[PDB]
């Protein structure tokens, strides 16, 4: 193991939801001790995962929206889009959520990871901002996340990705990052509700019948990805406008100051709970099959 040892970030709250999504039958009520059982299984599994590749700090990225995200305070329709699609489910989204946030603050007072969660901030922006750090810091990087898109961190060395769900390592030095970054900028990123720049920025909340979002030669993409300072060229002053906008609810380089210093500082502070909570927590929530496993945590 290294003077700078590895850190693995792992994007948390997406593997707990996707296997909850499959574990947990519509129509019953979702409570706390089915959805703490879910988290230290799933934790268990991706620690173990973590260690045998190589990787030994353990920081664990959140995704926390219960006051919604820096970047609706910003773009207020920001994914509006996902909260309308839960509003309708039969599935207990309320218990969920509610159940997690408690296991959450359980990890946070007993259990040996970092776990990066503030209120607002979503796993991505942990993880973006602290691959930055701890890069230039010389640690080797291993990010463990399904689905996740990282290729905007083509640019550090010693980063690699390992998908649990799809049990293959993802490329981050993909070849078209910037040219599939600047997609979304320019044309939008629909799942998101972020709008094309050749729209009104809340086109995908507001959308009226028959409307339609003018298409963009990919030439322009390409051209503004090899060279953004074409972006005042080639695209409009309100299109340039709407880049500006797209440009903080895409790449990550535009996460602001303030962001990405609390999510530094919330690392840099820390307070680590000693291994000996482990035991206790496992008891006190009558964990009794794991008290056999403190040492695979
Ligand atoms: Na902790």
């Amino acid at each position: 193991e290294d003077y700078k040892e590895g850190i693995c970030l792992i994007d948390f709250s997406q593997i707990a939801l996707s296997t909850a999504l499959v574990n947990f039958p519509d129509k019953e009520k979702i409570n706390l001790s089915m959805v703490r059982h879910l988290i230290l299984n799933s934790i268990k599994f991706n620690v173990k995962k973590a260690k045998t590749l190589g990787y030994t700090k353990i920081v664990l990225c959140i995704d926390n929206a219960k006051s919604g995200y820096w970047r609706r305070d910003f773009a207020y329709y920001y994914k509006k889009n996902r909260g309308k699609a839960r509003e309708e489910s039969t599935w207990d989204w309320e218990g969920y959520f509610e159940s997690s946030h408690k296991v959450i603050d359980e990890l946070k007072a007993y259990m040996p990871y970092i776990v990066m969660d503030i209120d607002k901030y979503e796993a991505d922006d942990h993880i973006a901002v602290l691959v930055k750090k701890f890069s230039l810091e010389g640690h080797k990087i291993l990010i463990i996340s399904s689905d996740g898109d990282f290729t905007q961190l083509h640019k550090y060395p010693n980063v690699k990705q390992w998908s649990p769900m799809h049990k293959k390592w993802v490329k981050i030095k993909s070849g078209s990052a910037e040219i599939d970054c600047m997609t979304k900028i320019l044309k939008g990123d629909k799942k998101d509700n972020v709008a094309s720049v050749k729209v009104r920025s809340d086109f995908w909340f507001t959308r009226v019948e028959g409307e339609r979002t003018p298409s963009m030669k990919t030439s322009i993409v390409e051209a503004i990805a090899n060279d953004r300072e074409q972006a005042k060229v080639l695209l409009t002053e309100s299109e340039y406008n709407r880049y500006k906008e797209n440009l903080v609810l895409i790449d990550f380089d535009y996460i602001p100051d303030n962001i990405a210093s609390n999510i530094v500082n919330y690392y840099n502070s820390y307070k680590l709970p000693p291994r000996g909570k482990i035991y206790s927590y496992f008891v006190k929530a009558g964990l009794s099959k794991l008290t056999n496993s403190i040492n695979e945590f």
